């Protein structure tokens, strides 16, 4: 196991959004070229196991530690009666007081906040990406698909992502070999060799959000100057086409950063190796 790995994101212009917007409430258009300089990216979204070492190492307290709460699905025991902020949930207890993380260490870390986030990615020598990076990186060197892999959810028949199958909310089949989630080295890689950039957890990033984009061209963008919620990406192991078509990479959505909640993680990203 090398879950902190990173690897080598390529420099390159890339088409940011898209002028087919899927949900356009959340500003997806318009598509803009964006130039991005080489850097490094997490492999992998960061595991139970890697935050372990985080917390073991600064003795760091989450927010929702803190708080005292934070949002579960109810289908694994609000913004949706679905949504229940449960007392004890958290990190280590992820469903609330009486789950644990022992038998998922290579699962990724939950009920992170942005704050916790940076928090730990800064502690490991790296930081967040920008939505910029984050999109880049999930494209992985194709120009205008719906998915890191291309426009099929099911290239060859093989799930390439944790997503959700069935009726939601009500039922989810488990299709994929998954209903919560998966270990972060599941499934396939994308071309830059990154793993569950779509699915399974959702990933903050640094930006504040904003749905109001110029088709100006610009160079490592880092977002607006100032907001109130920070953008997340790339869906998580509850998204499906009929509510959530957010398992795409020009897809976006955003929480308050001291948000937390059962499908939301992060991985970081580095300027050079640390
Ligand atoms: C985080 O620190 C804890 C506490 O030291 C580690 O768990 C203990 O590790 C020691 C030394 O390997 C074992 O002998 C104990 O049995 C462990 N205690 C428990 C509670 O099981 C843990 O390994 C550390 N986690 C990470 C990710 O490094
Ligand atoms: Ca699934
Ligand atoms: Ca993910």
């Amino acid at each position: 196991l090398a879950h902190s790995k990173m690897v080598p994101i390529p420099a390159g212009v890339f088409t940011m959004g898209t002028d087919d917007p899927q949900i356009k409430q959340d500003g997806e258009a318009p598509a803009r070229r964006v130039t991005i300089d080489a850097f490094y990216m997490d492999a992998y979204e960061v595991s139970n196991t890697e935050f372990e070492k985080f917390v073991n190492s600064t003795g760091y307290l989450t927010e929702a530690e803190k708080f005292g709460d934070s949002f579960v699905f109810e289908g694994m025991l609000a913004a949706a009666p679905w949504w229940l902020p449960v007392k004890g949930a958290n990190w280590r207890h992820p469903e609330g007081p009486d789950s644990t993380i022992l038998h998922r260490p290579d699962h990724p870390v939950l009920h992170v906040s942005w704050n916790d986030a940076v928090a730990y990615c800064t502690w490991a020598g790296k930081r967040l990406p920008t939505e910029a990076e984050w999109e880049y990186s999930c494209r992985g060197g194709l120009h205008n698909r719906l998915f890191p892999w291309g426009n099929k959810l099911q290239p060859k028949g093989q799930h390439y992502a944790n997503i959700w199958q069935g009726e939601f909310p009500v039922t989810n089949t488990g299709e994929d070999g998954f209903q919560g989630t998966a270990p972060v080295d599941a499934f396939p890689p994308n071309g830059y060799g990154l793993y569950n950039i779509v699915g399974n957890a959702w990933e903050w990033t640094s930006d504040w959000w904003t749905v109001h984009h110029s088709v100006e061209e610009t160079l490592n963008p880092k977002g607006p100057p100032s907001g109130k919620d920070r953008v997340k990406k790339g869906g998580s192991y509850m998204s499906h086409r009929s509510y959530c078509y957010r398992y795409r990479c020009a897809a976006r959505s955003q929480n308050t950063p001291d948000s937390s909640a059962s499908n939301l993680g992060f991985r970081c990203a580095a300027d050079r190796l640390p």
